[PDB]
């Protein structure tokens, strides 16, 4: 009665496509203490922003079926 | 005759950047009070990290595997 299958999401792609391809690895670093009432953080290298998101990763996941999104530092209430 | 080999390729965009984390939901977004994180902490932008939201140094592995340049950021 059991019946088994699998999909297979693996892949050996590069994660960022574009980005500052002269960096060997892109690293960004921010004080607490100059920071606005909230950044919003790119997490899909897509943004023309980064390391800011600007919405990019809404047409990427649209397109691969992913389900990415951006990192929020804010200020509490 | 060129001693070039090319290749014509043809497919849709299928690759995802997440494999595996949090499948269930449809867009993962963490937020976090800057008042409430410590000196430090260190953000996993490569989805592949065994602590994400937090990097654990995995990327090196992945940029090591694809050729790729991804790292994390850094909030102090
Ligand atoms: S544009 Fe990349 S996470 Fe929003
Ligand atoms: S483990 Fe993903 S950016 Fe370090």
């Amino acid at each position: 009665g059991m019946r088994f299958y699998v999909k297979d999401h693996r892949n050996k792609a590069m994660i960022n496509l574009h980005i500052q391809k002269d960096n060997p690895k892109i690293v960004h670093a921010f004080d607490m203490e100059d920071l606005g009432d909230k950044a919003v953080y790119c997490r899909c290298w897509r943004s023309k922003k980064f390391p800011f998101c600007d919405g990019a990763h809404t047409k990427h996941n649209e397109e691969t079926g992913d389900n990415v999104g951006p990192l929020i530092i804010k200020k509490k209430e």
